[PDB]
């Protein structure tokens, strides 16, 4: 549940905070509005565990595997059991045009799986886009009454390291491996006023991935039922978001700030970027794949 | 109100984030729960502001001026006008066993101030851990239903510096300025297991000052509760922790973590302490006093 249940928790031996020393010099690790920016050696993990535990949480992670994106469920879902929330109640929730064609992947004590049929679009744009209304459209459905936090992710994806409860908050997103050490000018943000997801030149605080974001189910309701909404204006307006979901996403992190921002260790692709020293874990990481192939009939 | 209404930012210009540039090198900004310290540099004020005024914030400040220590009351309310909350709603409650003697200060647009007559006891020690039961008392009696936050500090004290809503979160404590560079085994935690307050030598994040606490009226009720209760077990069985309401209050902060953790800028002695190079501002500080003389007839 959410909401802070009265709990103690139970006594632990673990290494003093140092108040003068810094836990990262080579990053920032909290935003000027103190939300965490979530990196390696920010969070001891065993502290954060016991409380989510204590809270008896409960985490739903969405993925959308839409005409030929079904053959990157078997590995989203084996890497996902051995990475994600692993020790807490998990539901999969694998929205899909194809239900016979997710994989039988065997899923570990208190972990569940639900199988969503929805349409395809004949545009990737809009099986991207649609998303945001799905999810906002399953929270009664589901979501409300099934978990605490939900996880929202591209399914062209592989877990390679520990993602676990230090993302959980009301509100997240994730800095795209793209932009993280970019300017704001160089963000690729819609730039065209016509947009409801129009950024100006001056304004941003991070470039989030349309890949990765999440929060509570009423935050998560919100931001999804917002970016559908935006949509729905722009085209109606005859114009589409030069990124799609994403750039309504940048839209209303701009305006409603997250909570915790999680560092790229939690959306990387490792062919276009490597490995810098920066990260110290790979946590989530791209599938390499062809666009125009697995795009298209 | 808490939990958040739906609201907008404004457009608002200030500098990006620095994603590979730690705001302070030489500190630790953000515990091993991924709770943010705070420090002068970690935040933007602007834009914290604009997040607490959209949602109507209103603050609460406790303080207690018991026999001899309402002579602190006028400078600790007139510098509290200087630098507390200014901008948003702020309700002072005086506890107090001299209504005659509050001062009359004057007080800014939308700030106002409250007299709650209480006992007076003999001790200084029990005047000073009486406080929890009392502001417990008082969150059915007023605090619920007037404010969204509380601040309960102690009174022999001055504001020279901003102090604004970058504390405020569920549940906050103050690093101690006695203790903050110390390791926990020098923290003076009552060490005698036959009192509630007792934490062994290899357990402790930080050492609390009790002159400086709040969080929501939830938090700070169950915070309250729980060391007044502790308090009368302790009593019960003929024992008074080493340094009474703090010592109960570092037990149940240990227990029970905080959401934010304010840095020693928040609560200094510069008569003991100096001006390190580590405090960018002195924000919240003492003011000297004859212990024996101001604490008895
Ligand atoms: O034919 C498609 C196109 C997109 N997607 C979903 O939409 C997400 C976003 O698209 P994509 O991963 O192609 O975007 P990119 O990461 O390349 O920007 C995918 O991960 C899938 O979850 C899908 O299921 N089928
Ligand atoms: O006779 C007394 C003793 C204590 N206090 C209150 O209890 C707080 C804590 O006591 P004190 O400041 O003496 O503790 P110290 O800061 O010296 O540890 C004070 O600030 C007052 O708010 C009071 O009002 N009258
Ligand atoms: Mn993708
Ligand atoms: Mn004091």
């Amino acid at each position: 549940a959410i909401g802070e249940f009265m709990v103690s928790l139970p006594r632990m031996v673990y290494p003093q905070p140092k108040v003068l020393t810094p836990c990262r010099k080579d990053v920032l690790v909290v935003t000027p509005w103190l939300a965490p920016i979530v990196w390696e050696g920010t969070f001891n993990i065993d502290i954060l565990n016991e409380q989510f535990r204590l809270q008896n949480t409960t985490i739903g992670l969405t993925v959308f595997a839409i005409k030929k994106y079904v053959a990157f469920l078997k590995l989203f879902l084996e890497t996902a059991e051995k990475h994600f929330m692993v020790g807490h109640r998990v539901h999969y929730y694998v929205f899909t045009d194809q239900p016979a064609a997710v994989p039988r992947v065997t899923l570990g004590t208190g972990r569940q799986l639900s199988v969503l049929e929805v349409r395809a679009y004949k545009r990737w744009q809009d099986v991207s886009m649609r998303r945001m209304e799905m999810i906002s459209d399953f929270c009664e459905r589901r979501f409300l009454s099934e978990v605490d936090y939900l996880v929202c992710v591209d399914v062209d994806m592989e877990f390679r390291d520990h993602v676990g409860v230090e993302i959980l908050t009301p509100l997240f997103g994730t800095l795209h491996p793209g932009f993280y050490g970019s300017s704001r000018e160089a963000f690729t943000y819609e730039r065209r006023p016509q947009s409801q997801a129009y950024i100006p030149k001056d304004e941003g605080d991070f470039y989030y991935g349309g890949a990765f974001f999440g929060g509570s189910v009423q935050e998560v309701q919100r931001l999804t039922r917002a970016c559908h909404q935006a949509m729905m204006v722009d085209q109606a307006n005859g114009i589409e978001a030069v990124w799609h979901d994403e750039s309504h996403l940048n839209k209303y992190l701009l305006r409603h700030k997250p909570t915790k921002v999680l560092s790229p260790e939690y959306l990387w692709d490792q062919q276009l970027l490597g490995w810098p020293a920066v990260l110290r874990k790979l946590r989530f990481t791209a599938v390499p794949k062809n666009h125009q192939a697995v795009r298209n009939p």
